[PDB]
RNA sequence: AAGCGCCAGAACU
RNA sequence: GGCACCAUUGCACUCCGGUGCCAGUUGACGAGGUGGGGUUUAUCGAGAUUUCGGCGGAUGACUCCCGGUUGUUCAUCACAACCGCAAGCUUUUACUUAAAUCAUUAAGGUGACUUAGUGGACAAAGGUGAAAGUGUGAUGA
């Protein structure tokens, strides 16, 4: 069920890489430390967001928190991920 | 310091 | 890389849909070279995706004019080939810091790439001395 990585749709998909990885940053910075925010603007991978937390209770909050949260004009779908991340993993 | 300058066809970003 | 649109609500850990508009980046590595006017597709090699394509420049070549050398002095007009602070032709003899590519590893940028250092090697043309040979007449001191 619930995972270090949490996967987050439904974003404003104008928003280039750089801006929105430091923007996503500055809101899961205080559920607990993330270790890599991975952000993809391709067809199958753009509106999208996975955020590695260190704690399983940090992606826990943040998605209790954060769901249909407005960022950039944008309410926010959040999931836990289906596999473990390639940071946690391995 | 004159195989040197430039950039807009092309290519890459 | 960026802006608009069409399309996508999509579960991945080296990049990863299309069209148009805009921006950025690449875009010659050294040697060598200027009496003037015209003309023109301006010399030499190194490298090897574009050093391609376009445009500008240019010291080249050719030609004529201009001013000169050499043809054993030296004045003058031809004749012969040259030179534009150098200068007949051939046979030889050094000198003339090649740089990039390559490998490498530091800085800067979202990136394409850029700036710099280090390591080692390789030229061609030309020109600059040297050595032996071979090149005019006509008229006058």
């Amino acid at each position: 069920r619930p995972n270090h990585t949490i996967y987050i749709n439904n974003l404003n998909e104008k928003i280039k890489k750089d801006e929105l990885k430091k923007s996503l940053h500055a809101i899961f910075s205080r559920f607990g430390q993330i270790l890599d925010i991975l952000v993809s603007r391709s067809l199958k991978m753009r509106g999208q967001a996975f955020v590695i937390f260190k704690e399983v209770s940090s992606a826990t909050n943040a998605l209790r928190s954060m769901q249909g949260f407005p960022f950039y004009d944008k309410p926010m779908r959040i999931q836990y991920a289906k596999t473990d991340s390639d940071i946690i993993a391995k």
